[PDB]
């Protein structure tokens, strides 16, 4: 079996040829040959078994992905784990390559307003799908945003997918709601026009005031809702700020990419744009098509209350959802 960085990647014989793609709190992304397809592929290794919080995560993700079935959304192709439970202690999830991701892209490349267009449409086209089904991502951003060598967008991560990094999070996540994932395509919107994150805050409190600098102060109504006391006291100790337009900050942007952003950017969720909306900006006519914008058949359903369920329980759970993948199912 092959080591990538100290970490062992048992995925052999099928799998070998082994690449670094990436890594997260408990888990590690490479690339590998597939003997059997004859292209290579990305997998993803995953060691959640100690915590119930990430037993829920890629139980949920492997439930979500395996059901869902979009152009612009991954899918699994095959899991490897341990053929017993009591010696699985990685799930290996093995996944499309794709070329890189809009993280990456946008740290050597300028992209085009057309590209940009391009790119926003299927982020959309892939969030109406998911949303259709009655579920939201929770962590878009541009490390999340996969995209191949002839454009084709696809988004990965979906351990904090529910059923209905800071900079890409809602005011709302942050003083206690589809509406989340608009905000953060509107943050990742921002990003591409100017190759820099909008609201880069080192912590909740500078990440809260990156927001008002350019929104400016939030409105009473906007204070209206419910909100945490801690959050909503440092808001009205605030000075006074003013909301600097959208031109202001960028200059050179598509005046109706800047209408559809600051429609994505409101600090009220109730009346920020909604997906189906947003696919329909006159910024996105070109792309646009709703004959070729497929919905989910039906809500996305849990059979299990997975927060109540202890570590050692969603790991059987887990078990027989990988058990399909197995050699004699
Ligand atoms: O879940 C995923 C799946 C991912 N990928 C799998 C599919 C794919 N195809 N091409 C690529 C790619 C190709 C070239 N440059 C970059 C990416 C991926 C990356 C990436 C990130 N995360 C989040 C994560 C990672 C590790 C632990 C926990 C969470
Ligand atoms: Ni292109």
């Amino acid at each position: 079996p092959e080591m990538v960085r100290g970490q062992v990647f048992d995925v052999g014989p099928r799998y070998t040829n082994l690449s670094y793609i990436g890594e997260g709190a408990y888990g590690m992304v490479c690339s590998a040959y597939d003997n059997v397809n004859k292209v290579r592929v990305a997998i993803k290794k995953i060691s959640p078994f100690e915590h119930q919080t990430y037993c829920q995560r890629t139980l949920r993700e492997i439930k979500i992905l395996l059901r869902f079935r979009h152009e612009n959304i991954i899918g699994i192709n095959d899991i490897i784990r341990a053929p017993t439970i009591e010696q699985m202690k990685d799930v290996y999830i093995v996944q499309d390559l794709m070329e890189t991701d809009l993280y990456k892209l946008l740290k050597t490349q300028h992209l085009s307003n057309d590209h940009i267009c391009y790119f926003l449409y299927q982020i959309l086209r892939g969030l109406k799908y998911i949303h259709s089904a009655n579920v939201l991502h929770r962590d878009l951003k541009p490390s999340n945003l996969l995209l191949n060598t002839t454009c084709d967008l696809k988004i990965c991560d979906f351990g904090l997918a529910r059923v209905a990094t800071r900079w890409y999070r809602a005011p709302e996540i942050m003083l206690n709601t589809k509406s989340i994932d608009i905000w953060s395509v509107g943050c990742i919107l921002a990003e591409m026009l100017s190759n820099r994150p909008i609201f880069p805050g080192k912590h909740y409190l500078d990440q809260l005031n990156h927001i008002l600098g350019i929104l400016g102060s939030p409105s009473q109504e906007d204070l209206n809702c419910i909100i945490n006391l801690k959050a909503r006291n440092y808001l009205l100790s605030l000075p006074h700020k003013n909301k600097v337009p959208w031109n202001r900050l960028f200059p050179n942007a598509d005046s109706k990419a800047l209408d559809l952003l600051d429609k994505m950017l409101t600090f009220n969720p109730h009346k920020r744009i909604e997906v189906e909306q947003a696919l329909a900006h006159p910024y996105l006519e070109q792309y646009y098509d709703p004959s070729d914008e497929p919905i989910a058949e039906a809500p996305f359903k849990f059979d299990m209350e997975l927060d109540d369920l202890p570590k050692e329980k969603l790991k059987e759970l887990i078990f027989e959802e990988t058990a399909r993948f197995q050699p004699g199912y």
